[PDB]
């Protein structure tokens, strides 16, 4: 039975790296001027290099079976100090985007990924105001049972989207409504979008983060999608002041080096200092408790 | 009562040189994007649409108006030149997935007899086309629309617009335009309003080949719309589409999008928009003269 | 020589400029033309612009460097359109193509007059810390070159920041140039539009009336610095203030540079804009009594 | 009046130096990043002193200007004791619509006074143009070297290439080489140079261009970051040092990205400091190889 201590820093803070992005990462390579079509091997090589170079600074790394889990294990890319999280979400494209719908990946063999050293699984939950709450709660319950019956931690990631029908979309209220619905759903860790995209006055960001904290009844961390990499360190500090326990971040660490020459040099010189600073901020905030 | 015919919405040459100002929430988003004070009032859309009709209808064989923002106002203010026929939108746009037009149905609130009394000669229906949605539902909506028009002596204009599938990531926009024409190009409407292949970009010879391929699947007169075509490439698009068998255009953005949010709207419609619509009409006559 | 030789029947000026030299090569490069851009690309564009647009112009401004000889030999200039020949020698410097300008000592005024030219044009760069007397002496020499050969003189004062200092008020510089050169005995003053033709019509009219008060010869506006969509309003406002029309290049043809099918684009995109500007000139001259 | 290069280097002998001396060019950066205009002098002063206070702990030296921050940084004890002070001795003259069209020696700099305050070096920008007189540049560098050396200060020269006053022949890469052929043996203590090729392209071409430049410089040399993307500056330092450079003296690649962000002190600590720390680690790694 793994527990939360297995994916945290010695301080108890979460300083976790995400490299599990799938077709969304292929689109990032194309947008940064990579030769199209972008081969699967370009994603695999980047993900394994990111794990190899950045996992020494992370309490856990989130890997996907589609492009990098098997390769990261076989190549010993993950530092012994860094726990493995395996994505258990099956992304369904639609309406011109890579992740229009998400279901539990029926191909994940929890016992097999546990034998390979995984300590946790992760599930994206898309949240829309006009889709049924009970279907989301049932998917989270099935996911929690898959994790807990195999001694793995469950990490859920509710992400808000506009309604299927209608034009009433308040992103800030949707994040609160998702937390009211799923913040006490029996997962081990809640991974949430940062209120206000981490923008604006620190005082308003803290108020919005404290409002969110009040609806989450498990440890929670922020993800970086939608937050400028320069504002993500402040977002971690403010979220943790509000009651968060750290971060699970991808884009705010490595997005800026996609398409630059000398990938391994760029991950070490550009990405690693950003991940190191985020880990130091987590320890500073945990020390204040 | 009046039975309108294609001649009632064409130039003397028989070419179509038609203006669209029926955009609804999509036009509000254009005003916001161009720096208009938010929230953008309905009156800003109405005033722009009526000014566009007043200033540009003298250069158009028909103008497409929406009941939501401008049909009643354009009629009451005599904004439409008598030489310009009125087309009324009969589509009900349903927003979803963060866009203003995610779904479309026939507007059950349109009273065809009432809009005919106000002088309308034609109705228009947007049809969203997706590879994984049922063709029979699209064909049934077009049949009900054709009956609404024809039973009231009005012309039927259909506008198939391709969208990515609801589920999956296989989207070939150029093939989708062809597949929509194979499905709806012989559906008994009076006029087919179609997206320009290749967004009107690239070598003239490739644009002509793509336009001739599309022509082969359309068994009614057809015109091109300008959405997705740079205003500077739209004149060439009209020329190439007409060389391939099209009979003209029904355009909005390529005529007036560039003046949204500029000062002195009436001056801008006259000095920037009108010369572009005038040139498109001259191109339509030049191409009709070659046939 | 008479001003009536370069005006519309109304007496308004509706004139086309295609005399841009290295500045036009930079426009081709910026629009994605294969570099280095050959001289023949400029010549072909200039001659096509003259051939297609001169039917809508009361005069066309040509340069000897790239197009005067070719336009004459190929009968590119409509009989209804007078020829203006540039008499300026552009000197590059400080990373720009036109850092300094002198009278072109190579222009044979008698030879261009025999070809049917009616006018010469001279750019005068105006800087607050350069000597007014040197500018006035160059304008006097230019006026004598024109008038002694029965040609009209068109001067184009263009304001630039000072050689030394950071005090640059573009609107005051335009006024100071007109106070200095607005009664210099040229036949026509070609001026930059106040405020780049931007803002409220009422402020544009006030700025145009202020400029009018300092110009004691007919004056026209040039389009450099004015968005092509605001140039029609700029002509209307300048003429309400006392201007007699325009001598424009960029606001007519800049948008077709680098598009496919150049001749089609000049006819379908550029010509309608030049036609509308001519109609505005006639509308404004008709209000004059 | 003994002076030593060791006073502005890391223990490794590498240079890991911070520049915050930008004047009207920094005001233009604040305006471009959406600061309320006109931008007050106090906005520049507060930013420069905060940058010194927060970043000087990671730098072997900091370059300060008298116009906006030298007096304030000294009075407020903003410079870490481990970080040497370099004082700008250039007087920037605007012209032709830019803030730095011409540069002369600042006749107002009191070398004895800044030395009493603990400064170890002065810095002089030299604008290099193919059609301006080489002898006038060499004479200004000689006067500057004498001002420094007679006061026990190090001399840092920064030749920056510009297009000619007259003509359109401007080869930026050849100009950098011609400036080094002219000034690379001019008796200054340190040569501060623009990175060849803006640090862009294949590492192999960047190294060749850096080795060509190294061959013309007969004093220690460092690269500046102006014109190099902040993400390519770490590779530029590594390649320049492989070619024979001894480190960097950088401003924009450290702090430009935080201008106009909220919570300036937090942003300098969380965004700027990690970049300066990594550059210092790269300098030590490269000095260890030699």
């Amino acid at each position: 039975n793994y527990t939360i201590k297995d994916i945290t820093r010695a301080s108890g803070g979460f300083a976790m790296l995400a490299v599990d992005q799938r077709e969304a990462m292929r689109l990032m390579f194309a947008a940064a001027g990579a030769k199209t079509p972008v081969a699967d091997s370009v994603l695999t090589d980047f993900k394994v290099n990111a794990a190899k170079i950045l996992s020494p600074y992370a309490s856990a790394v989130l890997l996907d079976q589609q492009f990098c889990y098997r390769q990261a294990v076989e190549q010993n890319a993950v530092a012994k100090s860094c726990a493995m999280i395996v994505a258990a979400d099956d992304f369904i494209p639609g309406n011109g985007i890579p992740v229009d719908n998400v279901v539990l990946d029926k191909k994940i063999n929890a016992q097999a990924v546990k034998r390979d050293g995984a300590k946790a699984l992760k599930l994206l939950v898309l949240w829309r105001s006009d889709e049924d709450a009970q279907q989301r709660l049932n998917m989270v319950k099935e996911f929690n049972e898959l994790c807990h019956s195999n001694g793995l931690l469950s990490i859920i990631e509710p992400v808000v989207r506009p309604p299927r029908c209608g034009d009433k979309f308040d992103r800030e209220q949707a994040i609160i409504d998702a937390a009211k619905e799923l913040g006490d759903s029996g997962a081990d860790l809640y991974k949430v979008e940062m209120p206000l995209y981490g923008k604006g006055a620190r005082s308003d960001l803290l108020t919005a983060s404290q409002r969110l904290n009040g609806h989450i009844n498990m440890p929670w961390v922020i993800l970086s999608s939608g937050v400028d990499e320069k504002l993500f360190p402040r977002a971690v500090r403010v979220a943790m002041e509000a009651g968060a326990s750290g971060f699970l971040a991808g884009r705010a660490v490595w997005s800026s080096v996609i398409g630059l020459p000398d990938t391994e040099l760029m991950l070490r010189d550009v990405s690693a200092p950003k991940l190191q600073r985020l880990g130091e901020i987590v320890d500073e905030m945990m020390a204040k408790r």
